[PDB]
This record gives C-alpha cells, structure tokens and sequence, in this order.
C-alpha cells in the first residue's frame, strides 16, 4: 500500500539529515520502513529513485503554494508583493532542507534530477518575466533589460543564495538575513532605471 | 622537470573539454603527456590532485587581475567601473570553461577545491563589500543593505550565472547577454534607494 511507500519517504527524509544519499543504503531505508530489501524494490527501483521522489514532492508543492499566490494578490505595495512570493521558495525548501541540499547534489549525477529541476526553474522564470512584463506594460517598471533575461538572473540568484543559506556555507547570507537581501536586490533590479 | 608536470596539466585541461574527470584515467594523462604511470605518480598523487592544481592556476589568475585593476583605476564613470570587475571573471572563466566546469562539479566531493574556492569567494566578497562602503562613505551610493550581505549575494549571483552560461545550461543568460545582466542587477541594487 501507500502506507510502506511514504514510510520508505519518511525514512529516506530523516536518515538525509544525518548523512548524504552516498551513506544511506537501501537496507537502511528498509530497516526503517519496517519491511523487507527485496519489498524496498517493489516500490522504488534505487535509493535514488526515493529521492527523485521526495524532490518532487517538495518542488511541487513550492509550484502549488506560487500558483495560489499568483490567483489570489495580496493588497500590499510592489515590494511586499515580491517578498510574499521569494517567501514561498525561502519557506518551502527551508521546510526540506535536507532534500534540498540532496537533491543539488543529485543534479550533477543524475538527468532525472536534472531536468526536473530545469523543468521548474523554466516555468519560475517565465512567470517572473510576465510579471515584470506587466510591470512595464502599467507604467510601474522602466523598459532596461529584457525581462527574460532579467528574470533568469534572479531566479538563479536565489537559487543559489537561499541553498548557500541553508547548507551553512561560507560563505553565505545569514539565513535571517537572506530574505531582505534577495528583495532588496529583486526591487532595485526591476524598478530602478 | 617541470616541462612533465605541464603536460600533464596541459593534458588534462584538453581531455576536460570532452569528457568529465570521472571519466578521465591516470593513464589517459600519462600517455598524452608522454610519461608512463608511475613517473605520472611522481608529479601527482591522483587526477584529482591535477584539477585541483589546474583550478587553483585559473582562480589565481582572475584574482591577480582583480588585483591590478584594484590598483589602477580606468577613469570612467561607475558603471564601467562595475563592468570592468565583472569582466575579470567573464574572461578569465570564459577562458578555461573546462576547468571551470570540472572545479565546480569536485567542489561536493572534494575538501581540497571546496575550500579553495570558498576562500577566494571571501576575498573577492570582503573587496566588493569595501568598494561599496568607500561608495557610500562619498555619498555616491545610499546606506540600504549591509555592504556585506548585499556583496555576498551579488558574487554568489555572479558564480551561479556566469557558470550556468558557460556550460550551456536551461535556464541560462547567453553568454553574449551575461556580462549586461549581471552589471545592471550589480548597478542598480548598489546605487538604488
Ligand atoms: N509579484 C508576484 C505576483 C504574484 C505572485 C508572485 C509574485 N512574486 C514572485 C513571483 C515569482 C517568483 C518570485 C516572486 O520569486 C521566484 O519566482
Ligand atoms: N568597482 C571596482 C573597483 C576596482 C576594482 C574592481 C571593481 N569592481 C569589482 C570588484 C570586485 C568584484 C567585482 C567587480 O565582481 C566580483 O568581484
């Protein structure tokens, strides 16, 4: 049933905090699913299937939470609208962190992982380039870069920024810092001349 | 001599812009640079030791750069200024995408190149933080971010962007768009209120 699938999922997600995806065995995720190796490859092919797995789940629902953002604005000004939506990245993978600094490490070595991450990150830039197109098109924003291309560069700045916070790497904006300074950076970019 | 170790080097760096280093072999560098195994052993106790030193030239090489520039300012206006930093790297990456690409794939499974880079990454963070703060103390740039995290986030935007243009990744900025993305974003969120 779907019971032992999200126990592999919930097991596979714990061990993930304490050693990297190289450290954990597929006994390891059965011996905490509570079933057998040979059950295990009934319902995943490899340990990195689980993990393709758990990244989709995560990546999915910072896709959903951004789309219930885009069908339902918040009355605020253009900076908080910008801050709600970097938010949900900062707070849904900030939420799975250990996923996430696996799933960056599994993009490198497998295509699965790869794509699906190019997937998503295409789709979040288009969407930032036709609000920015908008933007522009109301008066709001001046006409500097192309707005694709504009797009693609905060995209992967956050990208990069948030997974530096997160991992703890040196160097890195403080994680209690790095919202106001991704804003601050998105704000400028997009409205100044 | 060194006219060994340089072909290995020299081996190396061209074998890198067909295949990855997982792919590459202590024979493959030994035959090309026209040594045998064990003499190769003498110069290099692994491949990874020869990208380790093959990156450690190329990131030297764009420091020395920023150094000099550092200390002949181009008498130009400030966006110029920013543009003629940003090129260092531009160039200097650009010039050894290879090397570039295999640097940041060893930086997960490598202390030595991890380190490497996250020191240099300070460096060149700790300078850009400087140079903003000299901006702001003539009043020629606004007291908004901390100079600190601000320049954090543009050097990590920076990596991010110039490597993701360099390997032809989607999403990607063209290469021939980068170096105009990257110093309007520099620009605007440096001197914008
Ligand atoms: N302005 C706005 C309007 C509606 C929904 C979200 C936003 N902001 C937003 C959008 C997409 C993003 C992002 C922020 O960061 C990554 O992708
Ligand atoms: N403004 C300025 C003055 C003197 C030398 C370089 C710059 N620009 C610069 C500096 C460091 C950088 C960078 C640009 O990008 C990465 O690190």
């Amino acid at each position: 049933g779907d019971d032992r699938e999200l126990a592999i999922l919930a097991t596979a997600e714990n061990l993930l905090e304490d050693r990297p995806l190289a450290d954990i065995s597929v006994d390891d995720l059965a011996k905490g699913a509570g079933i057998s190796r040979p059950t295990f490859y009934f319902y995943f092919p490899s340990k990195e299937a689980v993990l393709l797995t758990l990244l989709d789940r995560v990546v999915n629902q910072a896709d959903m939470a951004l789309q219930t953002l885009a069908e339902n604005p918040a009355d605020t000004d253009r900076e908080n609208m910008w801050r709600t939506g970097i938010n949900v990245f900062f707070e849904t993978f900030g939420s799975h962190k250990a996923v996430t600094r696996a799933g960056q490490a599994a993009r490198a070595t497998s295509v699965e992982v790869a794509e699906l991450w190019s997937t998503f990150m295409q789709k979040w830039i288009a969407y930032t380039a036709a609000v920015i197109d908008a933007e522009r098109d109301r008066g709001a924003a001046p006409r500097t870069l192309p707005a694709h291309e504009l797009a693609t560069a905060l995209n992967l700045m956050n990208e990069r920024t948030l997974f530096a916070s997160f991992a703890g790497e040196q160097p890195s904006v403080p994680e209690a810092r790095v919202l106001d300074t991704l804003v601050h950076i998105w704000v400028t970019s997009i409205y100044g001349e």
